[PDB]
């Protein structure tokens, strides 16, 4: 019948919703903490910055391939950095203040890691890949939900030094991701004006996905750490298999592979500057 | 030709702009003090109350339901929004003529706002979906008005009769939109303006002491316009208004009743 994603998905949504009442469950039972605030400010930001790359379309209304491998080279290069450096080394710096330091912290990180993955990969094997317009236009609006809730998973401390770095880079990466979602959304047929808002309108995950990640995060302290893997899996599978191989749309993997050493070493530089 | 809602709409929406920008400038340069947390509660509530509406997909038991929630509203909105916006303006620069000038600003804002929403809702598909979408906007800056001081004898009220108004908005938006499957997702996906509008309630209500009492005034004045303009008279379509007259009866009554506990 079907692979064990299924039970993966399934799992992978249940401890999502476990993690979700978990927090709203705290929140209606703990009070006056800021820690929705820079959330709801690193989301908003997001939903801005993919706008303003969406709305550069309307002048770029095509761009090269070699244009394209950049931006999403670039755009990947950043994201994988971003797991890392802001999303699964500070989990294992949490994870080690309650259950490590040593492997019981990485277990903790590793649970939300394969959480992330799984979540990830069970909703792509449930596309069909009834138009490719109406399916990819709902791919699209959802892309950018693993963003925010990196951002709301990385404030849900509160920490500057953690979300600010992150929220920065993904920002950054917004304007080519916005850009280029605009433009592939006018290559698939729409207009322009319509292509551009639906881009637009994907932005509005990044500051609903940063609800539902300082929701999961927030219910119990290896709600955290464990948020934090589950962000990070979920962004790395996402810059895996939706984003690198459209970095190859005409084989400019040079160009590409600059981008990603770039946006890699510039997100290096945000963690090392802001943190 | 053009008249002076396309004005009033225009600077209403500039006092939207400004309210927000000033509620993010204070945020991030402020020793701010603002309560977003019950507002991203109660805004998914009001998500999840549309939700459930879309996925129930004669029409009198909701013309009972659209009569009650407007009763709720219309109390809310009185007692919950104008109210506390004038003892807040009455605070600063009343009480009296002076306090009641900022609520009626914002009550002026709110009005025009929805006025000028309601102005356009062939593949004209596109704009009502469009506007269907944003209707639930209103509803979250309500919301997040309400909470912005974090006080849930004011919050829970207003909340809890948009909840129930959003009940029977998910099954008309899923029915309106008319298979039913990608028409209930939109209207699930409508839904989300609600947590999306309780972050901009927050927002527009926090740059400066006056802007609590003019956004509760705004969203006193775009729930009632929505009461007013929409949510009523949407019964005169159905049968006759008197289910819904008793609706509207019942649901103001009880509000106030829970008010006063």
């Amino acid at each position: 019948s079907h692979p064990l994603i299924t039970l993966g998905l399934a799992a992978s949504a249940a401890g999502v919703v476990l993690l979700l009442v978990a927090g709203i469950v705290n929140a209606l039972t703990g009070e006056n903490r800021v820690h929705v605030g820079y959330a709801v400010l690193g989301g908003a930001a997001g939903f801005a910055a993919t706008a303003l790359g969406a709305l550069m379309a309307l002048g770029l209304r095509a761009i090269s391939a070699r244009t394209q491998d950049a931006m999403l080279g670039f755009a990947a290069g950043m994201m994988l950095a971003a797991s890392a450096f802001s999303l699964i080394l500070p989990g294992l710096d949490a994870a080690g203040t309650i259950v490590g330091p040593g492997p019981a912290a990485a277990a903790v990180v590793a649970l939300g890691l394969g959480l992330g993955v799984l979540l990830m990969l069970g909703l792509d094997y449930f596309t069909p890949h009834v138009n490719r317009v109406w399916l990819f236009v709902l791919t699209i609006i959802l892309h950018n939900l693993p963003e925010g809730m990196a951002i709301g998973v990385s404030f849900a401390t509160g920490d500057l030094r953690i979300g600010l770095p992150l929220t920065s880079a993904i920002a950054i990466q917004d304007v080519p991701e916005g850009l280029a979602v605009a433009l592939a959304l006018r290559a698939v047929g729409l207009p322009i004006g319509r292509a551009v808002l639906v881009a637009v309108a994907s932005g509005l995950m990044e500051p609903l996905g940063a609800l539902v990640g300082v929701g999961i995060s927030s219910g119990f302290a290896l709600a955290y750490p464990i948020s934090m893997g589950l962000a990070a899996g979920a962004m790395i599978f996402v810059v895996s298999h939706e984003v690198i191989p459209e970095t190859h749309r005409n084989g400019h993997e040079t160009t590409a592979t600059v981008g990603l050493m770039a946006g890699f070493a510039l997100m290096m530089f945000l963690d090392t500057a802001l943190g």
